[PDB]
């Protein structure tokens, strides 16, 4: 599923991401835009042989099991395929663990490089929240 900007904002809010660990909703929407272009099916292979999955590009080295990443810790206790669902619940629940890991949203390189320090509230402008 390819989400609309406000559609995703609403879905993320419903699943408790607005101000989760102090990160306003716009941060999450901005991260999703540059990680996956709002596409739940996005996958990208990393240089270390791991793969990133879903709307928030969660990595198979640490967070989910894709059956081809030796030494995966599977800390979200889920198959990576579950992160490609049109239902974002699994992605959101796993992202909540990632952002609590100590480095906050810096865990997402696209957030650090493209969202951090910008006017992220723009990403929820015009939406019914
Ligand atoms: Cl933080
Ligand atoms: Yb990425
Ligand atoms: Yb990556
Ligand atoms: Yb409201």
């Amino acid at each position: 599923k390819v989400f609309g900007r406000c559609e995703l904002a609403a879905a993320m809010k419903r699943h408790g991401l607005d101000n989760y660990r102090g990160y306003s909703l716009g941060n999450w929407v901005c991260a999703a835009k540059f990680e996956s272009n709002f596409n739940t099916q996005a996958t990208n292979r990393n240089t270390d042989g791991s793969t990133d999955y879903g709307i928030l590009q969660i990595n198979s080295r640490w967070w989910c099991n894709d059956g081809r990443t030796p030494g995966s810790r599977n800390l979200c206790n889920i198959p990576c395929s579950a992160l490609l669902s049109s239902d974002i619940t699994a992605s959101v629940n796993c992202a909540k663990k990632i952002v609590s890991d100590g480095n906050g949203m810096n865990a997402w390189v696209a957030w650090r490089n493209r969202c951090k320090g910008t006017d992220v509230q723009a990403w929820i402008r015009g939406c019914r929240l």
